[PDB]
C-alpha cells in the first residue's frame, strides 16, 4: 500500500516531509488534520498516535509518529543509494546529528514561541525572551555552515529540509540579516524546486498566527 | 581511536548513553562538564558542540552533540547485527520513532519542569502544570506498553534505554501508582545490571535539583525495586 501522510501543512515538520516528497516524486496519500480545530484529539487519530502530533505517517503497518522518523524512512524506501541520507556511516552520523538538533533545539524554541502566541495573545508574549532563544540558534547554524554550503556537508540532505522549514517559519518574525552564511543558505535553500512545498503552508501559517495572536508579523 | 563521551551524570541523556556503553562493555574516556557550574560554557567546549549540552562524543574525526545519535552510533559500531537497534527495517523505525518521542515530547516536558525549579526556585512553579503535561507523558507511555512489551518492541531496544533516564527523573517527583504497565516495565529495567549506570546520577541530580531548589521530591514516589 502506498503511505498515507496525515498532515496541516501550517506545521514545519509536515512540510519537511512535503518537500522530500516533491524531491523523490512519491505517491503518497494526504489526510487532512486540522489542528486549529483540535482534529488531532479525534478518537481515532489519537489512538494512531497518542501524541496527537502531525506529520504521521501510515505505511502498511508502521506508524510513525515523527517527521525526522518519517524523512529517514522515505529516503530508505525510495530513495536507496541517494545523497539525502547517505550510505557512508560518518556522513549519515552527522545528517542525523543535525536531524536531532532541528528537533531538540531550532523546533523546541520555535515551538516555545509559537504557542506562546497562541496560548497568551503576541501582545504578552516576552518577544525579547524568544528573540534571545532563537538569536542563539541562529548563531549555532551560521557556525554549522562555516565549512560547507550546506547544514550537514557539501550536498543538500534530509538535514536542510528538516531545517529549512522551521527556520523559514522563524524567519517570519526575526529576519537572518545578521547571519551572511544562514541568510545565503536559506537563499539557496528557496531555489530548489522542491521548496515549493514550504510556500502554502508557510502562508497560511503566517495567516492563522497573526489571526489567533492578534498582530501583524513584520 | 576510543571514543570520548562528555558528560554529567545528572543528565537523563548522558545515563542513556552510560547505560549503553555498560550493556555492551564499550570502552569509553569519560570528560566530566558540570553543567550547575556552566562548565558547558568554557570556550573549547563551546567550539566542540555549540549547543552547550552533554552528551557529546568525539568519536575520531566524529562529533556527536545528541544523546540519540550517539546511542544509534554505539550501536552500530559495537552492537553491529544486534537486536538493540533491529536490523530490520520496520523495527528500526519503531526504535527510531520512541527516540524522538523522547527527544520532541518527554524529555521536553520533563527538562521544562526542571529548568522552571533551578530558574525560579520550586515555590514559584507552576507545578500542577507540569503535573498535567508530564501526567500526559505518563499516559502515552502507558498506551505503548499496552500494545508492546518493551517501548518500541519484544525485545529491549535502544528506545528503552533513551526512555527510563528520563522516565526515573520524572518519576522522582511524579508517581506511577495509576499506571501499571509502566511500573512493570520500569521494574524490569531496574534488574537489568546496565541500571546501575543510571542510578548514581539519578540520585546526584535529585540532590542537586532540592538543593538549588529549596524543596523536596516526595520520598514515596520514586519506583525501588
Ligand atoms: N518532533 C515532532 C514535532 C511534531 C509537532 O509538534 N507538530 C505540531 C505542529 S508543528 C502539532 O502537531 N501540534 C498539535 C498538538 O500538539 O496538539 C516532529 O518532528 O514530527
Ligand atoms: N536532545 C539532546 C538534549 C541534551 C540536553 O539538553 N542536555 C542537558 C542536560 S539534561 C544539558 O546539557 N544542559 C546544559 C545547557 O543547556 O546549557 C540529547 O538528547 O542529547
Amino acid at each position: 500500500p502506498k503511505p498515507i501522510l496525515y498532515y496541516d501543512e501550517r506545521s514545519p515538520p509536515v512540510r519537511s516531509c512535503l518537500m522530500l516528497i516533491k524531491l523523490l516524486d512519491i505517491d503518497v496519500e494526504l489526510r487532512f488534520v486540522n489542528l486549529f480545530k483540535g482534529e488531532q484529539f479525534q478518537k481515532d487519530f489519537l489512538a494512531l498516535n497518542p501524541q496527537h502530533s502531525v506529520p504521521t505517517l501510515v505505511h502498511g503497518d508502521l506508524v510513525l509518529t515523527d517527521s525526522h522518523a518519517i524523512l529517514i524512512h522515505l529516503a530508505e524506501k525510495f530513495d536507496e543509494g541517494g545523497s539525502l541520507w547517505p550510505q557512508e556511516h560518518a556522513e549519515r552520523m552527522k545528517v542525523l546529528n543535525l536531524l536531532l538538533f532541528e528537533c531538540s533545539f531550532l523546533f523546541r524554541r520555535a515551538s516555545d514561541f509559537m504557542s506562546a502566541i497562541v496560548r497568551q495573545g503576541f501582545a504578552n508574549v516576552d518577544v525579547a525572551h524568544h528573540e534571545r532563544k532563537l538569536t542563539e540558534a541562529y548563531i549555532i547554524m551560521e557556525r554549522y555552515l562555516e565549512n560547507s554550503d550546506f547544514m550537514a556537508g557539501p550536498q543538500l540532505t534530509l538535514a536542510d529540509l528538516s531545517i529549512v522549514t522551521t527556520l523559514s517559519t522563524v524567519n517570519l518574525m526575526f529576519p537572518l540579516s545578521q547571519f551572511p552564511r544562514l541568510r545565503r543558505w536559506f537563499t539557496a535553500m528557496q531555489q530548489l524546486d522542491a521548496y515549493e512545498a514550504n510556500c502554502s503552508g508557510l502562508e497560511k501559517l503566517r495567516q492563522t498566527m497573526e489571526s489567533v495572536g492578534s498582530f501583524q508579523f513584520p
